[PDB]
């Protein structure tokens, strides 16, 4: 077939009941994740091709970066709670991997302040139980698929994208194959 299990996607042996329709995982420490987001814009090109009524969920993970990796999962919870993902994703990636100026929780907070989130608003979110719940949700979704590597994307708890199996040497063609595969899975 044109789309083949083991080719552009694999099939989870233990499918996850009640999972998000389209679930992406990343770390701000993850070099391929920087490429996926900052250079290929995978999330955006996937989102822009999802069928009507299909939503995209994107969560951070703890298993890279030790202490600071957990702080970033908490900050991503703050970004989701405040709805400022589109303001902070670029400076967080660049702060961790390009300028390497993010070395502490305070340096993460500086990115939000520079992006125009008020200090009071950030600190309130950071310490909130709504954010603790969002951290818990991020951790559970990753645990449910026994996640040990990023970037990763899952569709309906059943299928895992396999970009290494998208047989093209062109990066924009790669991006659109990836997006077209998510659309195909979402329709399955
Ligand atoms: C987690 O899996 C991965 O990260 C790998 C990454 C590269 C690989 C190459 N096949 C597609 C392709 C062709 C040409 C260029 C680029 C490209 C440009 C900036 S980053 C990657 C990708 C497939 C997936």
């Amino acid at each position: 077939a044109q789309y083949e299990d083991g080719k552009q996607y694999t099939t989870l042996e233990k499918p996850v009941a009640g999972a998000p329709q389209v679930l992406e995982f990343f770390s701000f420490f993850c070099p391929h994740c920087y490429q996926f987001e900052e250079v290929l814009h995978i999330s955006d090109n996937v989102k822009k091709k999802l069928p009507e009524g299909v939503k995209m969920t994107k969560y951070h993970v703890n298993f890279m970066g030790g202490d600071l990796g957990k702080d970033l999962t908490q900050a991503w919870a703050v970004a989701m709670a405040l709805g400022v993902e589109d303001k902070v994703t670029v400076p967080l990636f660049e702060g961790v991997q390009k300028t390497q100026t993010i070395r502490s929780a305070s340096d993460i907070r500086d990115v939000f302040i520079n992006a125009g989130i008020k200090g009071e608003e950030y600190d309130a979110a950071w310490n909130s139980f709504v954010v603790k719940s969002l951290v818990a949700q991020q951790e559970k979704a990753a645990a449910d698929v026994q996640l040990r590597g990023v970037p990763a994307m899952f569709v309906n708890g059943k299928y895992q994208l396999n970009p290494q199996g998208m047989d093209t040497s062109n990066m924009d063609v790669f991006v659109q194959q990836y997006a077209d595969t998510v659309k195909y899975l979402s329709e399955k």
